[PDB]
């Protein structure tokens, strides 16, 4: 039913170099600020580490692109569109590690050595503590935003009901952190069982098999992924247990055991070392055979790369002098902490034609309408977050000019 | 006596995809929930990171099956069966890391470092602790469901230690792997039932008998394995309770005054799996079933076969909590904290159709080897009373592998 | 418009070898010490190995050089230039790994596993500590000095009312000089404009500037006389996590949290941030003492030295041990602290080795206006210095040629690699 | 102008194994200990894993040596030499990692994560501590004895000792570099209280390899391995005086219990972390085919030095006597030691080189070492002042190479 891509997109032999030079990102990890006196307005946006980077490449229409001869196609008979066939994902900054906390983490006791009898609860009795979080790279690519997978409140012991979500995972959505990929926002109704940079935030996770079993495959041309992480410290929660232990899987305590101690557990993760080894950016990938049926094309005359890079999630302290006195004094100092992330994102592009015969056009007509209505043969995706990327302007035929094009004019021969 | 497979099964050239799509099981990590007006009701279902998955895939019988060309053989002298060739485990969730304690968990001392005399008294000092388990990573590939080895109460026959029996059994779906303190019925054989975690201490957990599944004459249990364990030893704690063993007086001198009474050498370290890393993960990538070392290569007799699985390594309990009341400060007694659990799989498989000529010998042979196959052929079922995830893929299978992940990987790894 | 050094530079089988000898760096990690008269002058210099050391290396002029018979170059249509083909960076002292601190760091509370309601207040909590920097191994190489990037204070807009008062942040570019900081885990920012109260990194970058190289920048220029070959290795996890004291200028929002009461009514600083560790330092992961062969460069100069200049950058933090030294100011038949003086020293030794082949170029027009336009600066010094004002480790190599290749380490190893 | 050996030295096919058989040092890891009364002779030698062992293998003098047949070569116009052209550094004992320590360590407060103000004031802070060292594995061969490196107390606002480095022979027994560096401890380091005991009132050397390696004519190093590893295991600060006080540009004064600056004279301590068998150098042959230096293994001299440290086994073993007998424990009762033992055992293959006095080669050998034509007959050895560990193979050559396990390995490596 469904034909790769390389039975009727004809490839040519012109190729295509574009780049986006420097792109900066410049924020607070743990939160925006809004504008105070104008609400419709950031002041400072949230740039963390821990995000996910969808980059909507916006490519030149090739039909209405100036090439400099256009008799390779016939315009009565055929249409344009581009093949990315090369890519490498820049990213700068040095590599490093950020740590994210709460003032008021729901942390009772530590569980892991000593935690005797009798409990000591309070009504309030969260603390301000911090970690350093899984350690997460991953790039997706493809010609349709990504999907990803994160557990919500579903429809209904008064524990919430899960029910598995997916949606689209738009430019500045949380990657899980070792806590889960779930609604923290709806599934944790205190607040304060995460840290804050997610505690009203959604992590997601790439819903890795639900794209590649997409029959066209326009989710995934390539990806790599690396995540890994331990278990670093060991807690209880404060707060009612909604289910108690079973009377079968213990002997009741008495006296100063009697009152059971929560075993509503959970661990603070930590990503461990990074190492320039195990880096998977700042190198050329070959889309030479996808796996899927769309091997590389960029239909619509768009692209997005999905990125996630922890390996760089250092995060800078800032320090203000608001009285200059002769020893210190806390009171005369403010602390913020700042956040950056560097891309430079480079491609190759191949130029393909397509004869529309009266059986493509039944074909790309199934698969997707708008195809053929933009060829001349409102756009669903602007309600979602993307960071915008135009190439229209950046097209450039001299390969050789730039590091990608180089490293593809030698790995291809050309 | 016994042959390979490949000596009296012929293979032809007709490929099927099966996939399971989606799986999921979704619960409390540390136990299940009674509907207390019922027994077999249960409210919450025990799903777990340090649970096997016993997968029971049902094929469908190829001498009923409805080909569009049965042209291929005769089924006046023939009958059919299917070869897993291929097979992919897909693994949904992040990579992570659950913790399982026990609210009186019987740690009394740290013997690590400090542990000086006299002896503290109590009665009962348990302790709320939690800890990370050994981590395990296994696969498994029969058409018969897989055997597991525990240590249980032997029988009765100058100590009161209970007898140890090595027990096989058939591994169930639901059945723990061992965690980093051995396979044992430790509902048996810890009768203070805090002696481990609770998420194991009124179970038993189960070893795969790889020894005695490897030398099995006709191979049916193990197609195919995978494993990676691994552990250390994160801290060092002794037990309270009498110590049923004293140390022999050759061992040591004697103390007096304050180190007169000895302390308990009843020692028990907790374990830890460690990182865990998407180089090291045995899913999400494609088997291809060409030479078992057992005789039997990948035939699914009976139109059926067993994927068992452990995967600790996404076994991250999620925190979930409830707001009672709402106000304006904040107070523990106005939320109620969960726990829970999730798994998701996507079993996907290549499978070859096979043809056997029933010949005098052959038939011999075959009701050696099991009888049954060749009454289901026409040329009540013992499992029944187990428990396994039950995978139908009846109404799954499809000529169009390059429509597939793993059927297009599939033609691609064959050159087909 | 830009094209290969390889499709106008020839290349001829005349071959060199070079070497600085032991080079030796002796100071202070921390900071350097002035003559109280002369003040201009270093008494102990900054010595530190998260320093960079750049070195700027001088060659022979070719089109002057002493070769046994100079027949086979014409100066009326030809030029000669150097081009590097083998490189080792010699490592001397062992591997090791220093620390570095401040006593009156600016750290409050460990907020790792405890740290309960209420804060304990006061105006001057800073303790003396101390740990081990980030690791981090590279080096880079081309005729042209290196681009680092770092943060540092930026421009702030005054119409635009400013509810938060952080300072504008702005990426700048510099060249790295010898002697520049290196990213030690707490990033690559003036730490002297951007942490005014000095307390809140160690003493040996509170008040400098760490710089990382802007690898993107330098690929990307269109000759790429900057890198022709680089290579790094950067490693680091958290040690510690604590947070800051003073006023937290960015208050956490209002629907991150329930608010609390009683104990818990004065919110803690969320103003975190960890300590990082460079973990171990192995043999086998080494960047240095080994040779490098340079033989064909993604940029478009493959190795061409212009101007008769190379420079080679390095940052090695595996044997940045630092050195006690403690000296008795009166001999007691028994120990008192009041009778001895501590000191810090540390160490730095390079040995660099360097095999060059000699090119020649023919002036044609074409190539004439190609590389006037590349660079006036070549056809001027051909007869056919703006650098002066950064600082630099200088290593004259202009009488340190010879073309006895087999009389030294590095040449054994090329006439071995080649085949000569 | 230097070449290689390969030009003036003729390579014969007679080959010769020679072994020091087990070589045994046992002692005290920390000091040695002198007869009670008589100090010139020792009583316990100073034994450690952290010693540099340097062996001197002299070699039977091939131009006095008993051969059968000795038509070879022409004794009026040539001279014989050996050639090393494989090794195997055997090593005894069981892996494992020594520590070390001082009862007077200069450590103040721990400077990791809690050290707040204000300095508690003392004229006596000293702690008694240890740590396990950094891990080193090296071995170099040579016909010449190593240079080593180390810092000095040099000559000539800053009252901090003149630094110098320093080149020397490593000799038998001289410490190598711990985590705290290449340094003369007992010069540089006054008060004898800033390192551990085994080498506060000792040199840490370390080898000058670039130095060897470009000696002319190669003698230092036919061959080196090395694997160096270490980490910060915990941060301190020193007592004393701070002799070079931070400058004010540096930091905001304190004031009350902050006003009394706090010592920054920080000092981590190392740690070698763990030893494998995988990451073993020895117990493996190296076959020296082909030198990088102009020196292809010609053991001028009949001698050759080969150089180890080997941390990977510094085990110290407890020892511990009963001073008297008693029915409970008594501390008084007991006394308690630290031993430590090494276990070596060289293996080489020689193979028989002779040479041509021409008019040529006897001006360039003259050049090259006047010793050699001179002790050819064609003296007071100057490294006499030095201490090695002298192994004397004279009486241990064999020409039967396959009745020895090095010998078989050669044969089999080569084809013979």
């Amino acid at each position: 039913k469904v034909v790769s891509t390389d039975e009727y997109v004809s490839r040519t032999s012109i190729y295509y170099y574009a780049g986006s030079s420097r792109l900066l990102a410049v924020g607070n990890p743990y939160f925006s600020i809004k504008n105070p006196t104008n609400a419709k307005k950031l002041l400072v946006p949230k740039v963390s580490g821990l995000q996910y980077r969808v980059f909507r490449v916006r490519l030149p229409d090739p039909n209405k692109f100036g090439f400099p001869d256009t008799s390779f196609y016939n315009p009565d008979t055929q249409r344009l569109v581009w093949a990315c066939v090369g890519l490498e994902i820049g990213r700068g900054q040095p590599l490093g590690v950020g740590v994210s906390g709460h003032p008021y983490l729901n942390k009772f006791d530590d569980t892991e050595t000593s935690n005797r009898y009798p409990a000591q609860p309070g009504s309030d009795n969260r603390e301000c503590l911090s970690m350093d979080y899984k350690q997460t790279q991953l790039c997706l690519i493809g010609c349709k935003p990504p999907t990803g997978e994160h557990w919500g409140k579903g429809v209904a012991t008064d524990c919430p009901p899960l029910e598995l979500f997916n949606s689209i995972i738009e430019d500045g959505d949380m990657v899980d952190t070792g806590f889960g990929c779930m609604d923290f926002g709806t599934l944790q109704a205190n607040k304060s069982d995460v840290p804050i940079d997610i505690c009203n935030s959604t992590c997601k996770y790439p819903d890795y098999l639900k794209m590649a079993s997409e029959p066209y495959g326009d989710s995934l041309f390539f990806f790599l992924r690396r995540e890994q992480m331990f278990v670093r410290h060991f807690f209880n929660r404060a707060g009612k247990l909604g289910e108690a232990v079973p009377d079968d899987l213990y002997i009741k305590g008495s006296g100063n055991t009697a009152v059971i101690q929560s075993s509503a557990f959970f661990p603070t993760p930590s990503g461990s070392i990074v190492t320039s080894e195990s880096q998977l950016f700042n190198k050329p990938y070959w889309l030479q055979r996808a796996q899927g049926h769309n091997n590389g094309i960029c239909w619509g005359n768009q692209l997005f790369v999905t990125v996630v890079d922890t390996t760089r999630s250092t995060n800078m302290t800032l320090c203000t002098e608001v009285t200059k006195e002769s020893t210190y004094k806390n009171d005369n100092f403010k602390e913020y902490v700042r956040h950056v992330e560097e891309y430079d994102l480079q491609f190759v592009f191949q130029l393909c034609k397509i004869t529309l015969t009266a059986e493509i056009m039944t074909y790309i007509h199934t698969m997707d309408s708008n195809i053929l209505e933009d060829w001349q043969f409102e756009d669903p995706l602007n309600k979602y977050t993307f960071w915008e990327v135009n190439l229209k302007e950046k097209f450039s035929a001299d390969l050789d000019q730039f590091p990608l094009g180089r490293k593809f004019l030698l790995q291809s021969g050309l």
